[PDB]
């Protein structure tokens, strides 16, 4: 079998024709940023499952199984709470001007892109309150996706709409896995970790998703398979005075609005349906990687892709995409786990925020 | 009994606290523009009923009853199709100036603004196929409704949201209705207009809504009870020719994106799973106003409002929701005849779009 190992970068862009773009801003008072997942030209079959709503999502009800629109080119995972909903705008913007998007006229260039969004709240983490993505840096993140090749690496880390994402006080960011199937049929996710909740299990100290990794996978990162007590102890210490020091920057404790951002994407062909249960589904995989999860004040979010490059098939069909489904969430745990130890630490006006392997490795 | 009567100035502002501000763009290419209802200071319930979903939503998913915010202070009704959801970003940035949102802060200037916005289909209408509503007209509607003392008159027909609108090849816009209930409470509607289907019985040419309306209201637009079969027969074959020009103006035929929008509100208390309910029964109002409704290209969507000043009761429960629920409905029909009854023609590169009563008035 040729399933159960990473594909070539370990990463979204493992399904082919997936490009990736990011566009932040730090220094000067900024720590934010806007992700972008671009779809191959004539689109992908989209979903999304959303549970904690907004503030900060668009465009959501255009990914139902009944509408109209059969495909779309663009999601955007944005800094800026809903303000950051305006880098959208900057999207579509591109996209139009690309002529992609639901035809409207019998002359090409007429089209209305479809481009859901979501948002995580950042805000004032650079220490510039108003400092939150606009049109111009949401277009400047899908430029830079269409900039690259096919099956270009993800940069991980503080990038994009990780900038300034933060999980449990530590340092979040961006994420991302993949895995191949038997079928051949790539299944992955990229993630922006900005969780109230904890990667770590308090009692200690491990990566919660860390035992649904695939062999060897995080070896690159230097983190011990026992950790010991005593660092365990000084970790959370150092934590515990981050966070306190970071509730006297901000003239107030930790924010009141927190979430993880998620795209799983595939190459086996979905319809709609389908696709929308692999969102579902996928959420358990952030479930695996970080506890709690979608409290009250959560906006978890997850969109899910199918380029439709391959068949299901190359009770049968249900059992395909079970694989695919068991993938989905997998691949998200996974992408957490990449996201928690690409991160390195940030100290600014804003919030002091250190990062997994600053106080584990 | 004091219900079965129109408020004061028969609209949605006869909610008491409810503002509405209309700003356009006509001529020189343009044809359209944006509707913002605002609620009083502390915000209002809040809940939507989307039906064909986008393209051209913003900020649903906050409005589920699951979620953590509670109020809202602003629905964004906007032309451009999905480019026109870049109205909300002017009224979100106007509502954080004003300090009114979702607390995010000790600091009472620290707030989320959750704006929810739902666009609909004119492009090109005006001759300029770009020409779409921005930030700036976003923020100039919401500065007209702050504008406003409570209670004032609602403008009707080619304003706001309503500019470029059109309902089954005729002129659409912007109507209003209102209902007194017996308990003294108050629901109302405010539509934009710009269905696919037919406000008018293709066999007669008498409004399909008219039957809804309460004794009198429609009186002052001029309209017989009985139109002549003459008169319906050169409405329609001057309904076919305004449709042929217009499809060899636009290069093709008809839009196959089409909508009509709402806001109803009351000032009864609901909770937010109430006003859902209300916002799902609206749409019936809507059909018995139009037909057909709810195809698979129609992205109808319907906001329901509460100001929560007056008790359900001042199953007894039930019965007191049964009449707001009613209500809803009656009041939409109402509105969209208004919005026809209220609207004029218009003749531009873009479109020939006659009104009901230059046709049959
Ligand atoms: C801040 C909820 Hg994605
Ligand atoms: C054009 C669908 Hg509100």
């Amino acid at each position: 079998g040729i399933g159960g190992v990473p594909g070539p970068h370990n990463g979204l862009t493992d399904v082919p024709g997936v490009r990736v773009g990011h566009a932040g801003r730090t220094g000067d008072g900024w720590l934010t940023g806007v992700t972008v997942v671009l779809a191959p030209p004539g689109g992908a079959v989209a979903a999304v499952d959303v549970r904690g709503g907004g503030p900060g999502t668009r465009e959501t009800d255009a990914l139902d199984p009944r509408n109209l629109v059969q495909t779309i080119d663009a999601v955007v995972l944005t800094g800026g709470s809903a303000f950051g909903l305006d880098a959208a705008g900057g999207v579509a913007a591109w996209l139009e001007e690309q002529g992609r998007g639901f035809p409207v006229g019998a002359d090409p260039s007429q089209v209305v892109p479809v481009v859901p969004a979501a948002a995580l709240f950042d805000l004032g983490r650079g220490g510039t309150w108003r400092a939150r993505p606009d049109a111009a840096l949401g277009r400047a993140a899908v430029e830079a996706a269409a900039a690259r090749p096919e099956g270009d690496p993800v940069e991980q880390g503080g990038v994009g709409a990780g900038t300034g994402a933060v999980v449990g006080g530590l340092k979040g960011g961006i994420g991302t896995a993949s895995v191949v199937l038997d079928s051949g049929a790539t299944v992955a996710a990229l993630a922006a970790v900005n969780a109230a909740g904890s990667a770590v299990d308090p009692a200690t100290g491990v990566l919660y998703g860390a035992r649904t990794g695939l062999p060897g996978e995080f070896a690159g990162y230097g983190v011990p398979d026992a950790i010991g007590a005593d660092t365990h102890a000084r970790a959370r210490a150092r934590l515990a005075e981050a966070a306190e020091e970071t509730a006297r920057r901000r003239a107030g404790g930790a924010a009141t609005l927190n979430c993880t951002l998620a795209v799983v994407a595939t190459d086996a062909t979905l319809t709609r349906a389908q696709a929308q249960k692999l969102a579902g589904t996928a959420h358990d995989g952030l479930a695996r990687a970080v506890r709690p999860v979608h409290l009250l004040s959560d906006g978890d979010t997850v969109f899910a892709l199918s380029t439709g490059r391959r068949p299901l098939l190359p009770h049968l069909e249900a059992g395909a995409l079970n694989e695919v489904l068991a993938a989905g969430a997998d691949v998200l745990t996974r992408a957490v786990v990449h996201a928690v130890l690409a991160a390195t630490g940030v100290d600014t006006p804003g919030g002091v925020h250190p990062s997994y392997r600053e106080l584990y490795a």
